[PDB]
Formats: C-alpha cells, sequence, structure tokens
C-alpha cells in the first residue's frame, strides 16, 4: 500500500469511483456528459489512476476538471500528468495554486524544509470557499480547510442509486506535522487555521468520507466489508466527525510536546 501502489478501481457509491493507488485517494466523479477528478496522487502514481479510470470505462480525454486537496507530492504529483492526459483544468484553494503551478511548497507550510518537489501543472485555477464546481449534471462544493497547507481544500458531492442519495466528502489532511525547526506555537494563524477546520470538517453532511490518505477512513477495512455486507460498509455518517477529532488529538498533542 505504498503511495504510488497499483490498486484495482472499484465503486463506492453511485458515480463516486475509488481510482488511487494502493495509499493515496483518488477519485472519479463520473457523468455521461464528463468526468471530475479528485487528486493525482504521486507522480509515478499518475499512470496508476489513468489506467485505473480506462479500466472503470472512462476515457481520460473526458475528465474536465482535477479537484487538489493539498499541494504535497503524495496527493498532487500526479496532477500534472494527469492534467496532461485529460486536458483537464485543476481548481485548488487560492493559497496553494502557485504551489501546484511550481511544484515548490512555500515557507509559510509547516514542512517547509522537509518537503520534496513535484511537477508544476498548467491550467490551474483558484476556488473560494463555498464554491460549486458544476459539470453537467454534477455539482462539488470546496470548502476550506486550511492547516497543513494554507490552501487545501474539502470537497463534497452527493451521488445517488436509483434516487437513494449520499453526501460524499474527499476530506483533506487535517494534520499538524512540521520541519524539526517549526514550532506550531509560534504561528497562531497555522493553529486558528487548523482548528476552524476541525469545526468545519465535523459539521459536514458526510454519510461517506474518502480521506485524502484513505487509511484515516479505514477504506481497506471497509472495502473488505463491503465484499458481504455491500457499500453501506463505505457509509459512516460520523467519519467527518472522526477525522476532524483525529485532527485536533494530533494538533492537541503535538502543543503539549512543544511546552518549555
Ligand atoms: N508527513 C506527512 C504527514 C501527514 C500528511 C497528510 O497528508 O496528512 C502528509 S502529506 C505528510
Ligand atoms: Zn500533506
Ligand atoms: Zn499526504
Amino acid at each position: 500500500r505504498d503511495w504510488s501502489s497499483p490498486q484495482q478501481p472499484f465503486t463506492i457509491y453511485g458515480n463516486t469511483h475509488y481510482v488511487g493507488t494502493g495509499g493515496i485517494s483518488a477519485v472519479l466523479l463520473s457523468s455521461p456528459q464528463g468526468h471530475i477528478l479528485v487528486d493525482g496522487t504521486t507522480e509515478k502514481g499518475a499512470q496508476v489512476v489513468a489506467a485505473n479510470i480506462r479500466a472503470m470505462g472512462f476515457k481520460l480525454s473526458d475528465v474536465k476538471y482535477i479537484l487538489s486537496t493539498h499541494s504535497h507530492e503524495d496527493h498532487a504529483g500526479g496532477i500534472s500528468a494527469m492534467q496532461k492526459l485529460t486536458g483537464a483544468t485543476v481548481l485548488a484553494g487560492a493559497a496553494n495554486v502557485d504551489t501546484l503551478r511550481t511544484g515548490v511548497s512555500p515557507k509559510s507550510d509547516p514542512q517547509f524544509g522537509s518537503l520534496s518537489n513535484f511537477p508544476g501543472s498548467a491550467k490551474v485555477r483558484a476556488v473560494a470557499d463555498g464554491e460549486l464546481v458544476k459539470l453537467g449534471p454534477l455539482a462539488v462544493k470546496a470548502h476550506a480547510t486550511p492547516g497543513h497547507t494554507e490552501g487545501g481544500i474539502t470537497w463534497t458531492w452527493q451521488s445517488c442509486e436509483q434516487g437513494k442519495c449520499k453526501d460524499v466528502v474527499f476530506a483533506d489532511s487535517l494534520t499538524a506535522v512540521s520541519a524539526d525547526s517549526y514550532r506550531f506555537s509560534d504561528h497562531p494563524e497555522v493553529v486558528a487555521s487548523l482548528r476552524g477546520s476541525f469545526e468545519a470538517v465535523e459539521k459536514l453532511s458526510c454519510d461517506i468520507a474518502i480521506a485524502a490518505h484513505p487509511e484515516v477512513n479505514d477504506m481497506w477495512t471497509r472495502q473488505q466489508r463491503a465484499a458481504k455486507e455491500g457499500n453501506s460498509a463505505y457509509v459512516d455518517n460520523g467519519a467527518c466527525r472522526a477525522i476532524a477529532a483525529a485532527g485536533r488529538k494530533r494538533l492537541e498533542t503535538r502543543l503539549a510536546s512543544e511546552k518549555r
């Protein structure tokens, strides 16, 4: 389950398909009028994501938007390659646009000093908090969830099967992690951003959460459960509350560790 590893794709609910690697989520939201891809995985992973989309019966040229959670190599490293293969427009939070274009994270990032660069993408555009991305019948909402990065976005939509619908959340990372030289306690904007994000995420309408690191919401345990129980195994309307709680715990543990 490495970040670049092959992973046979699978449908989670309705027109929501997992097309990522063994270790990094990517989702295709499909329609007869064209598709939206969420995240690219790693640079090597782009070849996995591309093959996975085709394996689910879709054409790369029909992917019209690529949505970015955040601009680190594990989630975004494959975006540039996928953008070239698809012709899609890449959408991201305002403060991560430059990072996606250059593939270099800025000094505001708590991990700055310890991050690896990744390939810069063409056709990157900003979206605002609350903004709707529409493609034919698809409607995906952007939710600003900064803190791990300034431009982090958590993306939400509804998928349906014969009129039975579920709220799906592609949850950005909410993790307080840094270079050795960084003190969160010295950076009130980052702390406040993280805390606002925990609050936003624990309030989302959230039947099915797909975390950018899939194990954050136990994707592989759920998939194994789904073999007998069906796709209700992915459904858990407390999952966003739980992702937020774990984010809060990681930050509180970190701030305690920093006390003089
Ligand atoms: N070192 C870390 C930890 C956590 C994440 C994350 O996405 O939560 C990343 S990219 C890097
Ligand atoms: Zn990250
Ligand atoms: Zn990550």
